């Protein structure tokens, strides 16, 4: 029953056959010390050529071997405050950082690794490798893992890798399309025959129950568009577009930085608590931002970019939320809503309600279905500001 | 396949939402020795104020206490010839007679209690009470029971009742609406796909089976209108309107008395055996009653009031039936038939047949439903003559 | 004669029969440590199932027993600074906090209980319970009380509760409609016959007195809409919607928080002294808010939400007031004004003036009547900021 800003602001394009295709250009360079990954929503995998940045794998340019090694890595997720390695334990895994920040404490906290960083190089070759530092994850993220045994098996499979390893011991264009499949929000409405036969004259309680079902389906659509893992702006956003706050509260400098990373930002999405925190920061700084009108409706804005509240954005137990800055459009490469209309029996242009059967207990069943998904045409269309402290008050 | 006189004679009114409301006035007096009850079909309950007729409860006019005591009584039914109490057994229950006649035989048959009579007064207060007479039920009826333990608990709950009991030891208008909910006659018609695909050209065996189903539903409607317990003229009739025959056969004096109790009686309903017995009585008395025309159809009548046969009126094993005298109308306060038309898919104005599903065995299922009920606007609209001996012949 | 902003801003809906019905959904969870209540204006009562949160009543799910226990609690109001319990006095009452904050000082001020908190658990079972802490009420509020004797009586009534107590010693959907009855503002206008016979040519002093009467009735309507106990936005507002100021003066952070709790807030209502205090806070912070136009009339606003003055909001002797943030509408679930037009003799669409009689002293009497009430469709439509210090100046 709440406002669904993402549903009414995202343009909707008609897919054919319940599928969409997005052509991706992935520019990457070899030798800059940072590994680039391919992200399909929440699942990520290392580019086989990028893997050649490895010191023990430099100058190896055999597509088969690199592809096999890339396929043999395992994706892992780490939470905030979780310890990945401890001093003294033998090192046997190569860790490539895809997202998040990991503070490494030596025997003296050395530094903090970030996206594209590596630790566990020497563990691949020799068995004497031992973790001499402890890695504590300050922020949640993903991580690719290459085991020593798997690497030894891959070496024993390909003679060329063996020979190169024995010898060593002594902008690239990659197009790979991304396919989006329409997800479904489905439900079954059970209406008793008595409720359909009698309560139908001045108002249809069947029709009112159907309206409630449709509202619940739309709320689920918004919740999935925000929080789903396969598609969904929070997770299906480029790892480079996710920023961390400079101080923790959503200061206006953070909003300026969020507007810096992309051209023609359309709007901000944040929790109402986050909007209250931003207002508190504005009052502390002493500046009063203007309000702009969209669709004949006035709304708070920053630098003329409207800030829209969304209650479906999760709030962590540590009272930290995230802010989304995103541009929408098809002619301008942005974020589009994939949806198929023209269903066989539409109560609503995007909906389909169909009679299923009548049970022995005289209960009619209806199937209410809608098909939806989200696509991000270019990587720089959704930016996420993370770990925004929303429980800060002036003191 | 038989004639359904009640279905075609009762006027039908359209209920909204499958419910009807009847406003009841219940005039009662305190101190006349007879307790008045509230009857909702076959379930009856004593008026809390009427309960103050009790000698040990006179002058108590606390609504809470009387209401609690009234709620704590239990309804019981007794059959003809059943013994309720026996001499020697300790008395522990207060019995309020709601219907029927009970002959009380002392240590010498004292008399016969009837509707509104009480026995078991002294049993409420003291534990020494002992049944010194035997009560044999000559006629079936209902009876309210108040246990000694329950009364002691109610006394121990309310201090005011205690104080009044300790002290004693040394026309009223009550409006209470009655709500009628539409009952349903439902059935499932299973038609094989072969019978629907082939046998459909010159006549539809599916349509003939549906017609048979509709006829069975109408017969069930009549049987419920006569014999059902919640609604139904035999049971949902005022206890004052039920009369007993003077001699046992349906003599014309009994018909005159049945016509006496209400104004503008519309018709009589009786079993064909009962009509034969009435004809035998008429022949014995030597008078030949006239016949009147309703709907262009001639029918036997008494005093110009048509007598209609109904085979759904039960015949007891002792060969005793009952006769119903009833007036129908809405402008004239009488008996109406509650029925809702305008169903979503009507083969007939009151019917609804809907396709359910087709089974794996290629059997189509149809749901045939009709909604009906009966309402009696005023108490003096249905009178019942009971224990009519129908197996009497001249000798 | 003052401006009545609430009268002219609240939309008015036509009730039928002088009554309105609001369908309430009350989502509650068992085991989260907070008890949920049902509020009908100023009278509140604990949910029987919520009462099962009690440690000694956990896992008891008998509707009769819980309903009885809930009915047997007593509602109490406490003022600011009032001491409820003192150390040393034996504990005999269970206190469930419905509103307000209560600071508990042990033998060391432990903490401050708030809405949904409980103290007095152990007092229910044993008679040795003694208050060992003193509870001082910092803010006015309500409180449910369950006495030990009443609980013992309820235990002695139901055997199931006994058995469960002996054994222990060793999201839920609840729909309950709320009914609103139209209140009446009535008065008698006494006009002398001389004033009606002579002073009627160039102007009617009778008509001017009637106009003054109508103005007084409208002022009383506004005062009741704000301050009445049964209906009225100050009291008939959800206990969760009432907030406390962070510092005491109405700082802009408090206004941001007040706008945070609900979507599409329509306007603020505050005393003119409160508006002066808010302006002082704005000047201290150095920001100058914009002004918006409603009905062709310019008005001060915060974040585009107009701030309207209302002199009917009480000012406490401690110079503390309250602010109301509220959205109005029927299509958008908000606050509506229940009012019935089409009266038998209307001088004004909502009014009814009728001649009563002429006294022996030649004084004509007129009855001026209007019917009004207020309804809040959803709980999150009126928010109240309380204890706003309005006598603070820069120093
Ligand atoms: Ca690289
Ligand atoms: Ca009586
Ligand atoms: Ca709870």
């Amino acid at each position: 029953i709440t406002s669904r800003w993402l549903l009414r602001m995202l343009p909707w394009v008609e897919t054919k056959g319940g599928a969409y295709r997005v052509n991706r250009r992935l520019t990457f360079t070899v030798g800059d010390g940072r590994v680039e990954f391919v992200q399909d929503g929440s699942t990520v995998r290392v580019i086989p050529q990028e893997l050649g940045e490895l010191a023990l794998l430099r100058d190896f340019d055999d597509a088969e071997v690199l592809s096999a090694i890339a396929d043999r890595c395992v994706q892992r997720d780490f939470r905030a405050g979780e310890t990945l390695v401890e001093r003294g334990t033998a090192a046997d895994e190569l860790h490539l950082i895809a997202h998040g920040r990991i503070g490494q404490a030596s025997a003296v906290t050395l530094d903090v690794l970030a996206d594209g960083d590596r630790f566990g190089e020497h563990a691949l070759l020799d068995e004497d490798a031992r973790w001499s530092q402890t890695a504590t994850a300050e922020t949640s993220g993903t991580l690719l893992t290459l085991s020593r045994a798997d690497f030894a098996a891959v070496v024993a499979n390909s003679p060329a890798l063996r020979s190169h390893l024995a010898a060593f011991t002594a902008a690239d264009y990659e197009l790979k399309p991304r396919e989006y499949e329409l997800s479904v929000a489905q439900t079954i409405l059970r209406v008793h025959t008595r409720v359909a036969d009698l309560y139908n004259g001045p108002m249809n309680q069947t029709e009112e129950q159907l309206r409630l079902t449709i509202e619940a389906l739309r709320e689920r659509q918004e919740h999935e568009l925000i929080n789903n893992r396969e598609f969904g702006l929070l997770h299906n956003a480029d790892f480079k577009q996710r920023i961390q706050t400079h101080s923790g509260p959503p200061t206006p400098d953070d909003l300026d930085e969020l507007l810096c990373r992309r051209r023609g930002t359309k709007f901000f999405l944040a929790h109402p608590r986050t909007i209250a925190a931003m207002g508190r920061e504005f009052n502390a700084r002493g500046l009063y931002p203007d309000h702009t009108d969209l669709g004949g409706q006035q709304v708070p804005a920053w630098r003329g970019v409207p800030i829209l509240p969304c209650g479906k954005i999760p709030i962590t137990p540590e009272r930290t939320s995230s802010i989304l800055a995103l541009r929408t459009g098809e002619e301008d490469q942005g974020v589009i809503g994939l949806r198929q209309t023209g269903l066989p029996d539409e109560y609503e242009p995007g909906l389909s309600v169909r009679f299923m059967n009548i049970d022995e207990k005289a209960i009619i069943s209806y199937l209410v279905s809608t098909y939806y998904s989200a696509a991000i045409l270019v990587p720089d269309a959704v930016g996420v500001l993370e770990n925004v402290q929303i429980a800060n008050w002036p003191r």
